[PDB]
C-alpha cells in the first residue's frame, strides 16, 4: 500500500536534508529552501511491505486551498523543529493545530522531531519536546540529518503512528 507522508516545519529546520537521507543516503548541505517536491520509496516495516510518498514542504502554496488539499491526502505527519531555534518549536502548536482543523479531525498520525542535534547552542531541552508530544499522544524523536541519528526512526515510526490509527 502507498502511504502519503508530509514532512513540515519552519524554513531551515532540516526537512530536505532528513528526507534526502532517506531517499539518497547523503547529507546535502545546500538545497534551496524554496523547492518542494515528493519521493517515492518502497520499504518494508514490520514485516509489511509498503510504498512511501513523501512530501518535503517548503511552505505557501500558489492558493491556500492547495496546502489544504496535501493536508487532507496526507495519511501522516513528521513535524519537525530545530532544538537550536525556539520559533521553529513554538510554530510546532500551530502545525498541530492546523493540521487537525483542515483533516477536522482529534485523531492525525505525527511524530515530532527534534532535529539538527549536533549544533551548538541548543534552545530547546529534550523534556519540552517530550513532554508536547506527550501532550499529543504522539512519538518524540531527536535526531540529525548529518550525523543520520534518528532518521531512518522517524519516517519508520510514522508509517507505523499511520498503521495504529488505520487499525
Ligand atoms: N549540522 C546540521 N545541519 C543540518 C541538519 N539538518 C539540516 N542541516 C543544514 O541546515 C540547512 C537547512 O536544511 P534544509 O534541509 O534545507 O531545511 P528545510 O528548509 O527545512 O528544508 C542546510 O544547510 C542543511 O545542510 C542537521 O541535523 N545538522
Ligand atoms: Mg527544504
Amino acid at each position: 500500500t502507498e502511504y502519503k507522508l508530509v514532512v513540515v516545519g519552519a524554513g531551515g529546520v532540516g526537512k530536505s536534508a532528513l528526507t534526502i537521507q532517506l531517499i539518497q543516503n547523503h547529507f546535502v548541505d545546500e538545497y534551496d529552501p524554496t523547492i518542494e517536491d515528493s519521493y517515492r520509496k518502497q520499504v518494508v516495516i514490520d514485516g509489511e511491505t509498503c510504498l512511501l510518498d513523501i512530501l518535503d514542504t517548503a511552505g505557501q502554496e500558489e492558493y491556500s486551498a492547495m496546502r489544504d488539499q496535501y493536508m487532507r491526502t496526507g495519511e501522516g505527519f513528521l513535524c519537525v523543529f530545530a532544538i537550536n531555534n525556539t520559533k521553529s518549536f513554538e510554530d510546532i502548536h500551530h502545525y498541530r493545530e492546523q493540521i487537525k482543523r483542515v483533516k477536522d479531525s482529534e485523531d492525525v498520525p505525527m511524530v515530532l522531531v527534534g532535529n539538527k542535534c549536533d549544533l551548538p547552542s541548543r534552545t530547546v531541552d529534550t523534556k519540552q519536546a517530550q513532554d508536547l508530544a506527550r501532550s499529543y499522544g504522539i512519538p518524540f524523536i531527536e535526531t540529525s540529518a548529518k550525523t543520520r541519528q534518528g532518521v531512518d526512526d522517524a519516517f519508520y515510526t510514522l508509517v507505523r503512528e499511520i498503521r495504529k490509527h488505520k487499525e
